[PDB]
């Protein structure tokens, strides 16, 4: 069919450093995809994990081409948009939507550390939605390879966001990468039901993370949370991540576990 190779950029969806972000619409299908458009080692290392990808809680790749010196990656559009504009400052959302895109976000997770990829940066600007409110896993740009022939590598490199970090990575030199990406589930939980994030970075100077590690759940946000969703919580956010709950755990909390949502 002539002309079904053509993709018109019709909206941005988003702008940084790394480049653009366009929706895009095919000519003739009218198929509508999001466009990450760059201007080398980094985005090879980023394509390689992209097509690794194939799971409906994460997004996926469709292939990229390349005019000149830049980049351009096809990928699955989420037309509802990001996780963060469904959060209302200081209220949060209903639990039922908030345990929902939790199991969802699991599920992703889930997806990834199985195939031996850690995202790190977990956050509600990273996950989108589609028409139908199904949670996608996006931005791939710090994600690398924790698992690779059965056998674990540990991770050094500072990154991701600090609100949603973890505390090992502000105090050990190296760390294992799936409790990492548990802890910042934690924070996307803590947010989506109390409208707020708990504190700047959980270091020990952070009055806020010692409030929280000396039970001060009197106190915002945990006050705003209820106590089957909260018990989660002292699961998840646990300083020493090797006695810090892990997902199949997660999966058997009482919270998780609750019918709620028609």
């Amino acid at each position: 069919v002539p002309f079904v190779e053509d993709w018109d950029l019709v909206q941005t969806l988003g702008e940084g450093a790394y480049g653009e972000v366009q929706l895009a619409v095919n000519r003739v299908t009218e198929e509508a995809v999001a466009v990450k458009i760059v201007d080398p080692e980094n985005i090879k290392k980023e394509i390689c994990i992209l097509k690794m990808l194939n799971h409906e809680n994460v997004i996926k790749f469709y292939g990229h081409r390349r005019e000149g010196n830049i980049q351009y990656l096809f990928m699955e559009l989420a037309s509802g948009g990001s996780l963060f504009d469904r959060i209302e400052p200081d209220i949060g959302m209903p639990e039922p939507d908030a345990q929902r895109f939790f199991h969802q976000l699991m599920a992703g997770v889930v997806y990834l550390h199985g195939i031996g990829i850690t995202h790190r940066d977990i956050k509600p600007h990273n996950l989108l939605l589609d028409e139908r409110d199904n949670l996608k896993i996006a931005d791939y740009s710090l994600a690398t390879v924790f698992r690779y022939n059965n056998r674990e590598r540990l991770l050094n490199k500072m990154c991701g966001t600090l609100p949603y970090v973890a505390p090992e990575l502000l105090k050990r030199r190296e760390f294992h990468a799936e409790p990492v990406d548990v802890w910042s589930c934690g924070i996307v939980l803590t947010a989506m039901l109390a409208g707020e994030l708990p504190w700047d970075q959980p270091s020990d100077s952070c009055q806020e993370y010692s409030d929280w590690k000396e039970k001060k759940t009197y106190l915002n946000p945990w006050k705003k949370i209820d106590s089957a969703p909260l018990a989660l919580l002292h699961k998840i956010l646990v300083e020493n991540p090797s006695a810090r709950i892990t997902i199949p755990d997660i999966k058997k909390d009482r919270w998780y576990n609750k019918p709620l949502k028609k």
